[PDB]
RNA sequence: GCCGCGGUAAUACGGAGGGCGCGAGCGUUACCCGGAUUCACUGGGCGUAAAGGGCGUGUAGGCGGCCUGGGGCGUCCCAUGUGAAAGACCACGGCUCAACCGUGGGGGAGCGUGGGAUACGCUCAGGCUAGACGGUGGGAGAGGGUGGUGGAAUUCCCGGAGUAGCGGUGAAAUGCGCAGAUACCGGGAGGAACGCCGAUGGCGAAGGCAGCCACCUGGUCCACCCGUGACGCUGAGGCGCGAAAGCGUGGGGAGCAAACCGGAUUAGAUACCCGGGUAGUCCACGCCCUAAACGAUGCGCGCUAGGUCUCUGGGUCUCCUGGGGGCCGAAGCUAACGCGUUAAGCGCGCCGCCUGGGGAGUACGGCCGCAAGGCUGAAACUCAAAGGAAUUGACGGGGGCCCGCACAAGCGGUGGAGCAUGUGGUUUAAUUCGAAGCAACGCGAAGAACCUUACCAGGCCUUGACAUGCUAGGGAACCCGGGUGAAAGCCUGGGGUGCCCCGCGAGGGGAGCCCUAGCACAGGUGCUGCAUGGCCGUCGUCAGCUCGUGCCGUGAGGUGUUGGGUUAAGUCCCGCAACGAGCGCAACCCCCGCCGUUAGUUGCCAGCGGUUCGGCCGGGCACUCUAACGGGACUGCCCGCGAAAGCGGGAGGAAGGAGGGGACGACGUCUGGUCAGCAUGGCCCUUACGGCCUGGGCGACACACGUGCUACAAUGCCCACUACAAAGCGAUGCCACCCGGCAACGGGGAGCUAAUCGCAAAAAGGUGGGCCCAGUUCGGAUUGGGGUCUGCAACCCGACCCCAUGAAGCCGGAAUCGCUAGUAAUCGCGGAUCAGCCAUG
């Protein structure tokens, strides 16, 4: 057990917060409780598309939500209807009455988030994992990026014994509180038990 | 069949499905050949894996230089006879095919006879000298045997001199000394070995061999080319030689020393250590014959780079030529290590020997011995291995280097006591569960009176305290009373239905919902963290772990990452078959150090006038502070050591060589922790391992330990007065101020959503004074009694106030802990959880 979640270590500089926003005291917890709702919603529903990450600002009473996908057009959809329905279905939870924003990824083969859930679901396709591995990582390799690492749980195959993936490409300095990379962590349920998928990205500098 | 498969996911057991193979057959067992170059003629081996005979002498035998000539045995060639048939090969043919059978055809090694060749081998004769042996002359030598002399040292005896201890050991003791030892001087007897030279050397067939001297004797190397003329190399059997030990007869016996006698160490010592002591070690003759008898490498011969050191002879002599010993190395060899003209290379001759481990060098037979034993030397059985070299790593009571409060130096403490808190044991109806060496034990639990709580008893509910959905039925939302009850819950009573569609309307249908009943199912802190994610601990904040390309190597891998130096560091320098790069190290980020800019409802007579002199008001942002940005140390600067890095010192400076401290914890380790945070695979429970409730339990003890607090006192303790802080907290809260009560606190009550109101006095400190060394104005436990508050409730189990009681305790056994600075020690204040609170955490 090692390694702080590289992501929070950079809060500070290189990275910010998914829920930025004011209040506390009173207020706080029940708004942020707020939060892990939607995004509770937002996840179990725009899956199939590529939640990426759920930025949540607020402005009393009037809040954001602009979810980051990389198939905008399933969040949206048939002309919008779609955003019509969660867009409402989000208020049933919420009476604050905020709207929603939908940013398309520019190349999910650059978003942690994704280039996980990528893996992880192949892993629950029955798919080699050494392989989904050494994939994803050539692929964020190969389009752009300086450096990229994929971290696979144990029970690779339903073995019996809980073992480890690696593979990794160009750099990725965890320990430099600048370097700005992107962090991701899939899970994957499966016949033989959970399987735990972490993907790294590394980006340029600042 | 070999390797193995099965201990709760088995492609290796059993059945099913499927699939491959082969088909009147398919498997099996047994035996022969093959694979097996695993008896090797074709086609192997012996330095370390199994394998060189301990050495020599030499018999049978095998092998044999150069030239010419006879034979022409081998050998080769031609002819021919034989080589029946069947089978085999081939062509053709018959039974519808084939199998099976018929016809014809081919070849055959060997052997007989005839003829031919004559290179090579055999034989014969003749001749040579390149092998070998002899001769001439020279050299070195611990080669051997015989006799004899020499000095040192040791023990024993005699004399002198001289004491009280000597000797021995990790410490000791036995032992020896006042019948005087040891230690020193002199003299005498005896045995054994033989210093320094001496060596990394010599000689010998091996074993083995060193004081010197003489004598008898072996071998050997060189120079000369003088003599013989192939006379040669090997060598089964035989014979002889053969360390040490042991054996026989006899002598000798100084020292040493099996056995054995005591001493000591040890849990026990028939052992390592110590003091004695026999065989023995010694010599003679006789016997034994083994050995890591090792170069673990048979003998001889020819051939294939060098260099370097060394012994010995020749040499036109620090150069070349011969013999011997070592080192390093060409080609080559080798599984590698390594070997390499002192080959483990290339070749030829001959000899020995191996053919998996264990059983066995054992059993039996035989030969040999005085005996101990020796040489020759199996199998049954059994196991899949035994094994060799090298690679990585780990480990060592191995070594060099090197870090960390790791040790030491030092300060305070723990282990003693009272208490607090955790843990074990005891125990209980239950005292829910987990955590366990460091890396469990005030740890999860930043808060157990109820709740929490998962345990225990008792009462009680079952689609349930929770999610989506189905079938039949009544009524449906929901709100308010009553009875039994500890509560839960069970039984039960009355207000009250609208919502959409169709219908004059009664009324019917129907959606969300409630309820009985049946169902899918909820739920489970119920096992498994050796099925897992997740997160954490830990070696380690240690300085390391790797990758690409190239190079080395059959290969595993090595090289770079080692080496010298430097560093907090695989940090940096220089070197180097490596050149780089990644993860880590560092830097980036936060807080504290000086400074500036920005901003002043913080702050100040600092500058000014008014004052209820409390900066209160005017006013001003200077200073303080506030919170943002930004500057600032980089060994940059000077001296000096160094190749360089880097290191010592100095200067300016708030700050110096990473300015202090954070945050940050590599590839990986441990089947490390957690299925009780959460998640999830499998197993298990579903009138119950589900759920509610009250009460109890998680809080007991006569015990032990851990982590703590408070002390045992006057470098103190009590009272009065008075001074300086930071960081946090506060509406369903912090509470100034007054009165009341000794007080806890109650009642009234202002300000504050808070740099500019409140919690707050900070305490140690300072000032006056008291106590006066005593269990004492030290210590506050325990207990009695009263009382306040929180909370529905404080018996089991709260905090607090007041009086009374005032205990253990006079600084802690073995052992053990933290800390290198603003740290340790010491003194308070704050917060989270939280009604309150056992926070001395
Ligand atoms: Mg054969
Ligand atoms: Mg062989
Ligand atoms: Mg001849
Ligand atoms: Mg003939
Ligand atoms: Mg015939
Ligand atoms: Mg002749
Ligand atoms: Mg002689
Ligand atoms: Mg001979
Ligand atoms: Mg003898
Ligand atoms: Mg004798
Ligand atoms: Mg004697
Ligand atoms: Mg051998
Ligand atoms: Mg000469
Ligand atoms: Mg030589
Ligand atoms: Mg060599
Ligand atoms: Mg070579
Ligand atoms: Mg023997
Ligand atoms: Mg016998
Ligand atoms: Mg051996
Ligand atoms: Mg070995
Ligand atoms: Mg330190
Ligand atoms: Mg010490
Ligand atoms: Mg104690
Ligand atoms: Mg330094
Ligand atoms: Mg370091
Ligand atoms: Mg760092
Ligand atoms: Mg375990
Ligand atoms: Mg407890």
């Amino acid at each position: 057990g090692n390694k702080i979640h590289p992501i929070g270590f950079r809060l500070g500089i290189t990275r910010d917060w998914e829920s930025r926003w004011y209040a506390g005291k009173k207020q706080y917890r029940h708004l942020l409780l707020e939060d892990q709702r939607i995004r509770g919603l937002l996840e179990k529903e725009l899956y199939s598309a590529g939640l990426a990450r759920v930025d949540i600002e607020r402005a009393a009473d009037n809040v954001a939500v602009t979810v980051h996908v990389a198939k905008p057009g399933v969040v949206i959809g048939r002309g919008g209807e779609r955003i019509r329905v969660l867009r409402e279905e989000l208020a049933k939870l919420t009476g604050k009455n905020v709207a929603l924003n939908v940013q398309e990824v520019q190349n999910p083969n650059l978003s942690a988030p994704l280039v996980a859930q990528r893996v992880a679901e192949q892993i629950e396709r029955r798919f080699a994992v050494r392989r989904a591995i050494k994939q994803a990582v050539q692929r964020v390799m190969e389009s752009g990026a300086k450096g990229a690492k994929v971290i696979v749980s144990g029970r690779i195959g339903g073995a019996e014994q809980a073992r480890t993936e690696w593979a990794a490409q160009g750099r990725v300095p965890l320990h430099t509180l600048r370097a700005n990379i992107d962090y991701g962590f899939a899970l994957a349920r499966t016949t033989y038990g959970v399987l735990g998928v972490k993907a790294y990205i590394f980006l340029g500098e600042v």
